[PDB]
């Protein structure tokens, strides 16, 4: 969850910027360097191991006194760095742009998962370079396309339907930047196709979530996919999503928010999400998250009893 | 889940029957003995290791070709055997009785759990011999008293209320006769007191079951406690409980069946249980288990939303 | 012991059906899919890992709740799948046929053993692709040829003669679909050549079986080889073989049954086998298995004493 | 299989010989001592660890260059030594006797097995000191009584009948003096009572040996028990038993030889044994072991088929 | 220490005999084959693993009941077999010869050691194919040349001089056919050149043997090298060497015996060796081994004191 | 090899000095204390763990920067300290004496060995408190008696005779203060009795040393026992022994030097030892150690050949 400039540096060679991966030992030398305030934002030169990241990004790397960062000495760091370089290098980047592109903060977990997909012979990304790139560009925030099943970050499939695919996010097992809270459990449901979805398929997906995931809120962060988070967490996803919309106060931050099927999404989340998409203060939105309601609680009232009955037999 | 005569043999000494534990090596010799059909029901004499169980009970002991029995060579076997002997010996048994008493088929798991309770200094049974005996006599089917929290078989407490105590049955981890199916999960809820229970406490217990155990049926086997079994199993608990009632065709089998709070017990189970307690064929009862219904589904309609809401905050 | 459609799917490419192996992850996604009754018999499309087997074949794959199936996540699964594909692909299959061919239920153990033979440099199948194919086609039930030593499924050789080869079936050690009963012991004797066999060689083979395998029945399942099963099992081999003959009630099921040398085969089995090959009910046949007899017990009366005498010296 | 003087030394104290165990370190010092030919037969005095065995018995103790002896540094050595001392000390021995008693060569294995019986709470010898002594005195050759089940050396019971008990000799697992040949397998059948034995019981025992031990000769060494040795060994048991009878050329060697039930014992062994008990040269006896015969091969002709038939069902 | 026909079989192909290595599995099948006395001397045909050695050579292969043979299932067996094949194949062998050549009994240890030399990049044999062959042909007894340092079997160098090289034979650590006696210790001294050796160099070598190997006899088996065996063994080397000379009773057994420097060789061994080389009975020779003498005990009387003195300083 | 005041401190209680063991933690606190030059020779007071040794003895305890000392945190330290206290406490010590007694430098190895003897039930010291004390007082230098077999420091017996006992000093394996040089090998020969020794016994002992220990010098340090040190070490034993005699320049240092049997002791050592015992400078003595000689080299000329001959047979 760091800046792209934490994995590579721009090198205007052969008439265009080609991004290059950092050596961890170079990062390690940087971490011990005495730097002037005037250069904290510049790429560092260890002499022995090549260029290192801007000293200001110190907090992004785990050290003897920092567990809030990433494990840049792992093999995964190199992999993810290369994964990023391969993507940014296909985007003939221009001078005035390199800066912004690299300051783009992205999800390292999302990147580690794609590396896990592409290195596996069974996964489609292993064979399609084109697919791997669309997927990476989406994750690097350098693409208009929305993430779907085919280009999903990955994880374990625990439910698949003609219209959806549910993945279990394996964050606890990550090498680069793992979730440290062992109580962590999160899933996401991606659309297999953006075309219309029958009520039949929605119903199936709503049933699986009601029976196998009763203790999980069904929300979304605006992109085109559902996020299955436990209720003890929604409040924070709220703060987070709102703060991102809040950053709309920056032209170019064109933020189309897609509040998915109102029959799938959790009632309160639909509320909170719409008040926000309308222009209300965090407090107005937030309150709707806690105000108990009643309606829209029976979109497909009866799904629960059915699955249960099927089990009985 | 074998006969009491599988752990000990009667010895009319010092003017009364005192029960004695078997040595596993004696059982082992028995298992290799060539016996006459006329003696399959008699206690066996190895010469080296004392008396062994009746050769007819061969199927009750695991061997190179039997995993349906118990692990009599474990330490737990001796413990459970002693636990039984200590109980039967406090019941000055008479001749005409020894036979019946020992043929009483009992739950070995229930017995292993009590051994686990009594050997632990923190558990009340460790200190009260009287309590340990009431508990054992209940489990040995030689007592009128109903099992309650204080005298429960044991397990892990995953919920306790002013009126109830929910235990997780640790059968997978048993030494003597473990459940072999790794998919096994079962809990039971015992009453802390037999006195009246407020709607407040029932409501709490119904809420915990609806949120933390949504995929479990809330039934009972007639005694005074609830059994939290997963729906994919109720059908068999049905066959089982009915066959036991079926054995009512044997005077002395006075079978008072207690179908606990209708607001707690699963709807269908209340149905199935009552048709049986009324005198209907298995088929009549059974059918009610699968016939979807509607009412009595809202005893405390709203519990679910509440817990969820509490989580959100 | 599953259908061929459990390891691969047909792909009519480059003007003919070429069979392709499944990825286990694709099988894994299938296992979580919600499918319509109308498609249970169709090949499944995970999106990430290619085509998966027909959802109806769910029971064929071990899962958290199934030990009756196979271990498709093992390396052996891929090997066996490839082994099958290599064979079916040499059989330019036509449309109307692909269906039937793939529904052919076969012995996975037989296939795992051939993989074990072909991967070993010392074994002839390692060097002869032609031999490996004859062997595989025999095992896949897509060949008229009978299995002989040269094309045997494999195992450990515990006796070899000018005319026969006895193998110990290593089923307990299999990776894909192992026999779970640790009491399992089975051997098979294959003919090194189909030409005539002298009384000298038969006698040797009958002696070895009488001395080293006294507790084993010498039977056959109709193909051209002997099966050394322990007597506590013949009854089931009976049910099995008969049910297969029973399936003769399906033209095309041309079932020539070869009841091998009457001096080698177990007396009762010769009986039971002939009554069946004559057209009698299971019960008529079956009874002959238990009816003690006398004659044909001295084909080479004296073999026993000889071996014993040789040992004494 | 060494002299009793290899485990203890006589100490005429408190007006009678009381035998004392050796310390292994004392034995170890002895093994390095330079001794005069005149003292090779005398008890050795290390100074640090007490009395050691007569230097002539050097070959009886394993060393860096001897695996033909015993492992006197094991705990079992002390145990067996004590076991012997406890027995010899109950036999108020007189001067002229100590010498002979200690020169008595005995079976160490037989002694290690009794230690294994007496140390086990389940075994009768653990509780009866009287029984343990009868057993030990029998094994030490200082008793007229014959060894029976109750006083058997021990082992694993693999068959028990109203009249017999079959034990598997665990020699490979011994600590003191183990059989080194991993191909070793031997059993012995002891009589539970010396009273008459019905044909019913003999028949059962003969059936078990014919089915479960077809590759074993049923012989005896003259005492009152059967020895189940594999045929590849009888020849040596022959040499051995004969050489012992040969030592009859020493008054006091009163050797009553009991050639057990002629229907149980192996035909040839009955022959060989009787020729010897008659006064013939080894060669005359020996020859009968290899001369194939016919009769007395059907004592209970039919036992074999029966067991087999029982298996089939 | 088996026949060459224990590692390979002749194959007259491409107009000349080319020797081929056995597969261990083929040897394993052979070991279970029932063969006619008429074929015990013929090459065996397993069907699955190629040709196997002549069944008469059964005793040469370790099995569950033979530790006197070799470990043919090891990797070393294949290596040694190849090592032999590479050598015999450079010797365009003729029909009438193949038989004799293969019946040549050779030292497996000697062969395993050469494999150890040739596989090591530091050793000269690794680089010179010519050298490796001279060495192998010497060891296979198909060469007139005498073994010297350059072509030595190998081992650890524990002393090297301008004229000699002393090796420690690592037999205990061998994979194919290790010495089983853990008390085993043997060395050999090879000549670096066959040219004359000054008294200076002989003296050095005699000093090293007197100080560092005082407990070892300095003998020779007739070839051109010394063997440092402990005195507790000379007696057997005597029997052995004599029996070999004894086999002189077979023209073609041209046995030139080289009894090396009389100042180096042990006095008695020089005696025993010369009586033999003269034509005396074993008994005449043998006696000289035990008859204490005096002279020739001071070839370089004083060597001992010198080394000692050098140590003191 | 430290001062006695390194293991205990004097406590004049109950009217006499009773010595008490140090706690290692107290020693550890001492090692960190800042002490005045005026108190380096005084007993230290940690407050938490009792009295500690005089800070001047710092070098005697191993630390992160000292491997020249002992391992006072081991269990052996406490044992040895107690062993010393038990001995000094039986010596009702007076004021003016405590000081000198405790400053007595002694061999820690010698003490660790006695602990090893007394803790072993097989060793005589385990049973005789009187013997253990004589032994300890000898080792503590607070006794006139000479060390003999019965009171030897201990080790492994590798040779015992009617007159002597040879021990292998196990210094490498010590816990408290081990010899760090892995090349270390030393033995000592103690007299079993101080009475006269026949030429027979001396001869045996001289033979064993000449054959089994040819590379060892046979010397002595003045006490009544031989020390078998390798020649590469005598030079230092020389420096050492002389420096001790040198300390004769201190009345009370009554140093009777016993230069044992001149036929046993090494020639040069007898020389060097006598020149010293005569009053010559180190240089005069020393030179005799290197001057090669001739006579007295044949005390029992012929021993060597004999042992060798015995081996040959």
């Amino acid at each position: 969850m760091a800046e792209l400039a934490c994995f590579c540096y721009p090198h205007l060679e052969n008439d265009s910027y080609k991004f290059i991966p950092f050596n961890n030992l170079a990062i390690k030398a940087m971490l011990t360097a005495k730097v002037d305030k005037k250069d904290m934002d510049k790429f560092y030169d260890s002499i022995i191991y090549g260029i290192a990241p801007p000293p200001q990004f110190k907090k992004r790397y785990n050290t003897n006194d920092n567990s809030r960062g990433m494990n840049f000495e792992t093999i995964m760091f190199t992999k993810v760095a290369m994964l990023i370089c391969e993507a940014l290098n296909s985007l003939k980047v221009t001078q005035a742009n390199v800066s912004n592109v690299l300051s783009r903060v992205v999800s390292i977990r999302h990147l580690e998962n794609l590396v896990i997909r592409k290195e596996n012979p069974q996964d489609i990304l292993f064979h399609s370079k084109d697919l791997l790139l669309k997927s990476t560009l989406i994750a690097i925030g350098q693409s208009k396309e929305i993430e779907t099943t085919i280009t999903a970050e990955g994880g374990e499939i625990v439910f698949q339907n003609a219209a959806f695919t549910m993945w279990k996010l394996t964050y606890l097992e990550h090498q680069l930047m793992p979730i440290l809270d062992q109580n962590f459990i999160e899933y996401k449901v991606t659309l297999n196709e953006d075309k219309p979805i029958s009520d039949v398929h929605v119903k199936e997906l709503v049933a699986e979530l009601r029976w196998q995931y009763n203790k999980f809120a069904v929300i979304t962060h605006g992109k085109g996919h559902y996020r299955i988070v436990k209720y003890s967490s929604v409040a924070n996803h709220a703060d987070r999503v709102y703060a991102t919309f809040k950053s709309n106060v920056k032209t170019g931050v064109n933020n189309d928010f897609n509040l998915l099927d109102q029959r799938i999404i959790w009632q309160n989340w639909y509320a909170f999400t719409s008040s926000m998409k309308q222009g209300n203060t965090l407090d107005v939105c937030k309150r709707l998250l806690f105000q108990k309601m009643k309606p829209e609680k029976n979109p497909f009232k009866g799904l629960s009893t059915d699955r249960k009955m099927d089990e009985v037999s």
